[PDB]
């Protein structure tokens, strides 16, 4: 009922997206990008969608074109999956505590195209998780959420109330706006 | 059930209220005072009540007397369809985005009346939102919402976290009062 | 026993005025602009004065020439009524709570002509009063006030204590002066 | 003429008021905590009311549900006692020095209700005032002003100028506010 | 009925004072410091008070000693004209506006022996008003006001809000404590 | 289905907690410290859970080891009554306003164990809530949400926006708690 295919090919990069708003929480993600494979899953499972994400791009240079190029397509499946927004409840919010970081997202789906990102601390401008693959640099976190919000066509507003640890404090915002997301896209009775 | 019609004769205005806590947002307003009518039918649409305003008053003077009364009126109404407020969940709160705006109101429906009222940037204490007609100075907005809470017998806090544009700031903080005031008014199977 | 009509013909306004000191609040005013009609009213009323204004000038340009205009009028009229001055109180002072405002007036009916106006925010410098007619600039306040103490040659003290509505502010100062001069023009059984 | 009684059955208290507005001063107060017992007789014998105050709550726990309790129902028979508030002053104000301290109180009885207290040092925010039995927290102060102000439906503005003590502090203003009310609630002889 | 008759003998000064406290303002005062005349003067008839004061003193060195005698002396005379204090209206307080001095005075007059004298400009501890005879500094005018109220054991407060002219300040601070007394020693009809 | 009964001798007190997740708030608690009782019926009420507790300690010492023990044993009680924690919303959320104070609280029941405590005022680290028996210390709030925390296992995060009053700023927090906790403990329909 409310599902999309998006493909998306681009010089850096080549995207293919399978979205259904109605799931159970299937998620297989697989971008090149294993710490971004990480937080889609977060945001996948806890909005409560299937989700399948492939993505392969110019990973040598870095993961920005990729990153940024999925986040585009699954804004886009987002909207698409959405439709016309009837009978949904569309405000969505949610706080979510982990350790010591505590983050909130609020959504309007049916608002204007815009995103307002503010609270993160100033190392995460040049903070890098890295593993033994290719690393993921936390400025870009901004730059997701910005192209999310853009593609679908909605109001995203995500804020960190304070937090230390950058793993804790970017997985805390995806998690946000999932939960924020499955608050909003649900059948509202009235 | 949760109905109430209140009339209002002062020397200032003349009001007539209708509400229905248990509506589908047939709303219908008219006091004069066009950003105003705006205003409350956003505020009877969001919170799902059917509402229907008429007030005349003294708007060559200004707008305040009418926009006070039809406030005080309004949160009478409100009040006497609450009624003993038996098997409500009586908490609620929302958040609101509009734009660059985020607003939020928290509501205690059995709460002792108070209104605490924050975060309004100071150019709104001279601002004016003018049309073709009788404009609306945005100084009011504290106005309303302290003679509501004062009149319904309810805590209600409004708080805006940040914004910029005044219609997007009143705008933002009517309709965040209006989906607390629906979320706590519902019945709680508890 | 305590009367005065003051005819007063300049190129910018024509003014009568008919004062009785002890009257029952009988007051009609007419200046052609509504916020200030209103004030006057509530300081006919409050000083418990019988109090016919009409006032007709150039409001086209703006409403200041009437303004002042009416206000030295109403100022020779209060002095011409009040005559020797003889087994009156001649102090006067009152209190006037509006809402979030508090103001204060006090007078000396036999002192010096002398106006001292302290306290007003900063924002009345340039705020304004409009609704469907000629609109009010709060900045007139001091004018207005100056303008009476000079003319009735008394002396005339009014205080802001704190506040933030502009209408409240007004308001409370217009029955504040009231309040003072109804206390000081009252017979002194001593 | 101008009397009320007032019951008042809550899960933490029992609370019977019994008001005449136009007394000599008869008082009678008992709550189980003698402090705030001390502070109402300071309250009706200033304000010249007749008055007879029985409570018992919860005092285990604290005073404040019992205070908290009678300051309201007190609110709702000077409300009743007052009743459609024709042919009175109206308006009232009190300055009361009590040794070092200087305390201020303006009331106006028919104005909306509201509540100002400013002025007030910051060690009251966490001073008792202890003897034998259950002990009195001045924080309380502003609680029952405003309880009172929203239950007689009243204007009250209630200001420390300077004060030490707060014992002197205390009764300084229960005072203030009695005498200001002894003057609105007078009849006017105009 | 309340009168009082002072002699009053030191090695500085010789004072005689009487005191009628339901009088016509017939005031008489020769203490050889002429503007403590004109103040006592001023004392005396706006307090409506029938007064006669005589004094030598010291002069030669200056007029402290006098002027600390006199005050001293008048303070008994006052206290003892009081007497019990029955069925008066014990509190009292009055604004005195001079041309652009405001000065207030609160009285108590069953309430402990207190001065507090507040916001006289600095200028005023070093200041002289001197004319063709024995000259008066404007420093001495807080030992006044202490020193009756120490001997009339009472409770008064003076305070000066605004002001530049040392004799508008000064005299404005006579005339207000006279007020505040003449409304304090008032009968009171409750 | 989620009930637990944990009993707890230490040399300092002896605890027994009944408690139930799925009740109708049907509370029963008495520990020797009646503020803490009244806190910890609120808890109970507002989570609406069934709640009985039975504390005996050394409260001629202080509260403070019966506080703590009983909160360490309600932490143990609810991690048992919680088990495997399937298929519950997991995350919860709750705004109480209370008069003049907000609190907020956040949970998540599977995140590891973890206490963020911010935004009370710095006089609640002295001040002590007192009645006819054993105080209560408001400095020990942190301590009993950190021991809660740790021994049910979860994230929780308990802030206040604002407020004033002690009563109300530790009420408001236990309420939130409650609130956030029941909202979490629901079963999850996806
Ligand atoms: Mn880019
Ligand atoms: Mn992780
Ligand atoms: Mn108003
Ligand atoms: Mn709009
Ligand atoms: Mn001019
Ligand atoms: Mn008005
Ligand atoms: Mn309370
Ligand atoms: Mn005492
Ligand atoms: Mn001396
Ligand atoms: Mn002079
Ligand atoms: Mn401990
Ligand atoms: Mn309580």
């Amino acid at each position: 009922s409310r599902r999309a295919r998006i493909e998306r090919r681009t010089r850096e990069s080549d995207i293919v997206i399978e979205l259904d708003l109605d799931g159970t929480g299937q998620v297989a993600v697989d971008t090149g990008v294993p710490f971004y494979d990480h937080m889609l899953t977060a945001l996948g499972s806890h909005a409560s969608f299937d989700l399948t994400v492939r993505a392969t791009g110019d990973v040598e240079i870095e993961a920005h074109h990729t990153i940024e190029d999925t986040a585009i397509a699954l804004g886009t499946a987002l909207g698409q999956a959405l439709g016309d927004k009837r009978g949904i409840r569309r405000f969505g919010d949610a706080f979510i505590p982990m350790d010591e970081t505590l983050a909130h997202a609020a959504v309007d789906l049916s608002g204007r195209p815009y995103c307002v990102h503010t609270g993160e601390p100033d190392h995460l401008q040049h903070t890098t998780i890295a593993g033994s693959s290719v690393p993921y640099h936390t400025v870009i976190n901004r730059h997701v959420f910005e192209s999310l919000a853009a593609n679908a066509r909605i109001a995203l507003h995500v804020r960190v109330l304070y937090g230390r640890d950058p793993h804790h404090i970017t997985e805390a915002q995806y998690k946000a706006v999932a939960r924020a997301l499955r608050q909003a896209v649900e059948p509202d009775p009235r």
